[PDB]
């Protein structure tokens, strides 16, 4: 099973300049819960954007050039990708935008924040067909001092 993990701003903005502007603690905490003993795939540009391996998770990087780093895994399509993840229940696709592109047709899942701010980016989720996806879970959190947005926390499943 494939499942895609986001964090969306107003208009379905991910980035701006290879970065996420905000700071939302409890939103990175909730990646790390649904993540950690998982393998988690990532193009390259996401790959600098983190800037080191996450513990805990095997770290895949789509790069159609060689690799630079052998602390993580480093395959050249979507495929490799896939099969380097061995046999897995679950497999999380953490971005961005080029790479959420390609996994969404063959994704099951997607567990989607929905942040309430207004960010200039220059990197979107796709579009997806809301008919496709049933919400089986959501959860809406008010701004409060830690976390200076309202942010809500949505699991979807392809009907
Ligand atoms: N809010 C969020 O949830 C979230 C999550 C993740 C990322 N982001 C943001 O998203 C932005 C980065 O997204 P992006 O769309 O620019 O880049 P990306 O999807 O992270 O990386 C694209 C790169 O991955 C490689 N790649 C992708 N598909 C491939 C394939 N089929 N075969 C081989 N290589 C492949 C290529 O590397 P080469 O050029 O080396 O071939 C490509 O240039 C940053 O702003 C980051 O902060 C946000
Ligand atoms: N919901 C969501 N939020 C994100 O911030 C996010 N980020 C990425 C890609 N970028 C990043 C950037 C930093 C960390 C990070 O520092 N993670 C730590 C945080 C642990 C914690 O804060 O409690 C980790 O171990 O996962 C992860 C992914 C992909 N999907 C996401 N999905
Ligand atoms: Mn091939
Ligand atoms: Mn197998
Ligand atoms: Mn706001």
């Amino acid at each position: 099973m494939i499942s895609l993990i986001a964090a969306l701003a107003v208009d379905r903005v991910i980035g701006m300049e290879n970065a996420m502007p905000w700071n939302l603690p409890a939103d990175l905490a909730w990646f790390k819960r649904n993540t950690l003993n998982k393998p988690v795939i990532m193009g390259r540009h996401t790959w600098e954007s983190i800037g080191r391996p996450l513990p805990g998770r095997k770290n895949i990087i789509l790069s159609s050039q060689p690799g630079t780093d052998d602390r993580v895994t480093w395959v050249k399509s979507v495929d490799e990708a896939i099969a380097a993840c061995g046999d897995v229940p679950e497999i999380m696709v953490i971005g961005g935008g080029r790479v959420y592109e390609q996994f969404l047709p063959k994704a099951q899942k997607l567990y989607l924040t929905h942040i309430d701010a207004e960010v200039e980016g220059d990197t979107h989720f796709p579009d997806y067909e809301p008919d496709d996806w049933e919400s089986v879970f959501s959860e809406f959190h008010d701004a409060d001092a830690q976390n200076s947005h309202s942010y809500c926390f949505e699991i979807l499943e392809r009907r």
